[PDB]
């Protein structure tokens, strides 16, 4: 029993999964084996202990979530956010990317949402002239306004399984602590590149003027959120080499 670190074999393998004589896998071997990787991951895999909930309000000082960097190629991104009690990661999207999630301590509530995409069969509407919403729209917002479908809002743990996005199927999620703070491991490939066209965009659910889903949804992008931000903190579980 030679074993590397379960978190140097998931980096190993997604760096296999996003990138003669035997056949090596293809990319849907490749991606269950490392969702079966990603089933195994504990938090003490990464000497992450959990945290319970303080008890002080959320100051502007204090960013809501953190992260911990553990590796990044150009073909994924490796890291752990840490999200405080009654904080959330904003809906956001991931252009073009697959995903990858485990949560490792606490309860997340995920909201799984796709924009409407002529790709997939859909025929998105534009937003009619009629409905209105609270707040009422400036004019310019109404033509940027997306249909979309809000497809899934559950809780996972960590003895649920991963949480898997593509870049046309549940491509859009927001993450909330639940009842306490909450951590999870992202795999994300390619990563986000601000500098180079892929970035993370926000977006909102319009409330306009039955709770069962799945069921259409107007989203409408919006800026990065005034009191949301992620600034890093120390990473202390095995080092991914080199
Ligand atoms: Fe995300």
């Amino acid at each position: 029993d030679n074993m590397a670190s379960l978190i140097q074999r998931i980096a190993r393998q997604a760096s296999l999964t996003f990138r003669e004589a035997p056949m090596q896998p293809g990319f849907p071997e490749n991606l269950s084996k490392l969702k079966s990787l990603l089933t195994q991951l504990r938090a003490e895999d990464l000497n992450i202990a959990p945290r319970k909930a303080t008890l002080q309000p959320l100051p502007p000082n204090l960013p809501p979530v953190t992260y911990m960097h553990i590796y990044e190629t150009d073909g994924f991104s490796l890291g752990v956010f840490l999200l405080k009690s009654g904080t959330s990661i904003p809906l956001h999207d991931h252009p073009g990317m697959h995903g990858m999630l485990k949560v490792l301590y606490g309860t997340v509530r995920i909201s799984c949402m796709d924009k409407l995409d002529a790709g997939g069969g859909q025929r998105p509407r534009a937003l009619p002239p009629e409905q209105q919403f609270e707040p009422p729209l400036q004019p310019r917002e109404r033509e940027a306004v997306r249909p979309g479908v809000l497809r899934s809002r559950a809780e996972y743990t960590e003895a649920s399984g991963p949480c898997i996005l593509t870049p046309h199927r549940d491509n859009l999620h927001q993450i909330d602590a639940v009842e306490g703070p909450a951590a999870f491991l992202d795999i994300l490939a390619p990563p986000y590149d601000p500098d180079d066209g892929r970035d993370c965009h926000y977006y909102r659910v319009l409330e306009p003027v039955a709770s069962d889903l799945p069921r259409e949804v107007w989203l409408l992008e919006t800026p990065q959120a005034d009191d949301f931000w992620c600034e890093g903190e120390p990473y202390p579980g095995p080092k991914v080499f080199p």
